[PDB]
C-alpha cells in the first residue's frame, strides 16, 4: 500500500511511522509518501510536535518523541494521535483506525486514495484541544484517562479488557471524534476495512 | 520515487510501466502506484489501448503492446506517448520528459507530486490525433515519422544522430505540444529535471 503523509498544519511537524519510514520533518504543505509491504501488522503514523535533533539522529520532541531517535523504531510518547493499521489479514482486507487512547495532539484524516472502491475512511478534524477536560490538559494539548491516570478502568490491559468500559473521559473524546477510537475496547464503532490493494492518505490537520 | 499512475480517459487504459511495475488494467478513474527505486534509469510508463487478455494476462493491445504479456517486462510498440524517467543520477537530480518520438495514442501529463518543491512537469494534454498528417495515421492514432518511414533523418541512429534537425512531421508534433520530444535531438526544450525524493503522477487524459 502506498501512504502519503501530507502536514496541512500551519506549523512543522515530524511525521513518524514504525514498522516501516521512522520520520521526516515536513512543512506546512509538504508530502511524504510511504510503501508498505502487504502483511504489515501494528503498524502506526502519527506526528511529533516541536522537536530539535542533531546529525547523530537524536534531540526530543515535546509530542509523540520516540525514544530520542528521528527515525523512529518504536513508538512514541502520549499525547498524539495515532493513524493505525494492519495490511491484509482476514480474508485480505485492510483494517486501519485513528485512536485517541493515548491522546490527541493534532487533527487526522486517514482516508483510501485509491487502488479499489474504498472511500469510508476515519476522520477527527475537529481541535479536540479547545475544550479539552482540565484533568487531561498536557503540554498544550489534551492527553487521555489511560495514560493520565495509569489505571486499569481506563487502561483495560491484559485481565482488565475483561470489563473495560466507557467512562467520562472516553465519551468527550468519542463526541468530539466519532470515527475514532476513545478508549481500548471501543471496537464496534472505530474499525474501518478496506480490500488489500487499496493506497491511503494520511493528512494532519484536514 | 513513487509514480502515481492515473486514467482518466472515458475508455480503459492497459497501463504499462517498465522496468519496475509490469501492467495494470486501468479502468476510468482508477490509479496505480509504482515504486521505482533510485537509481532507476532508462525507464518509460504509457497506456495501451484496445487490449484483450486472459487469465494468464496474455494476449494483445492495439496501440503500445508490449510483447504479448500484460505485465510488460520490455518497452511496448508506436504509436504510444511516453513518460521517460531516470531516476537520481548526475548531482541527485532526476531526469523526465514525455516523448512523442514513437508517436501518440493517448493525452498525458508527468508533474511533480510533492517530495521537493519541484513544480515544473512536461504536459502534452491536446488530442493530437485530431490534426494528425493523414500519412502517419496508424491505428487510430496518430504515429510519428521514425517508426513509420524507417528512415535515417527522421531515427537519427548512431552516425546518423549528427545531421538530426527537425522535418515537417517533427514540426506538427512540437506545435501540439512544445513540452514533449518530437524527435531524437529535442533536448534543448524537453528536457525536465527534479531533485531525488520528488513523486511523480502521470495522468492519462489530463
Amino acid at each position: 500500500a502506498v501512504f502519503t503523509v501530507v502536514n496541512q498544519c500551519p506549523f512543522t511537524v515530524w511525521a513518524a511511522s514504525v514498522p516501516v519510514g521512522g520520520g521526516r520533518q515536513l512543512n506546512r504543505g509538504e508530502s511524504w509518501r510511504i510503501t508498505a509491504p502487504a502483511g504489515t501488522t501494528a503498524a502506526r503514523i502519527w506526528a511529533r510536535t516541536g522537536c530539535k535533533f542533531d546529525a547523530s539522529g537524536r534531540g526530543s520532541c515535546r509530542t509523540g518523541d520516540c525514544g530520542g531517535v528521528l527515525q523512529c523504531t518504536g513508538y512514541g510518547r502520549a499525547p498524539n494521535t495515532l493513524a493505525e493499521y494492519a495490511l491484509k489479514q482476514f480474508n485480505n482486507l485492510d483494517f486501519f483506525d485513528i485512536s485517541l487512547i493515548d491522546g490527541f495532539n493534532v487533527p487526522m484524516s486517514f482516508l483510501p486514495d485509491g487502488g479499489s472502491g474504498c472511500s469510508r475512511g476515519p476522520r477527527c478534524a475537529v481541535d479536540v484541544n479547545a475544550r479539552c477536560p482540565a484533568e487531561l490538559r498536557q503540554d498544550g494539548v489534551c492527553n487521555n484517562a489511560c495514560p493520565v491516570f495509569k489505571k486499569d478502568e481506563y487502561c483495560c490491559v491484559g485481565s482488565a479488557a475483561n470489563d473495560c468500559h466507557p467512562t467520562n473521559y472516553s465519551r468527550y473524546f468519542k463526541g468530539q471524534c466519532p470515527d475514532a477510537y476513545s478508549y481500548p475496547k471501543d471496537d464496534a464503532t472505530s474499525t474501518f476495512t478496506c480490500p488489500a490493494g487499496t493506497n491511503y492518505k494520511v493528512v494532519f490537520c484536514p
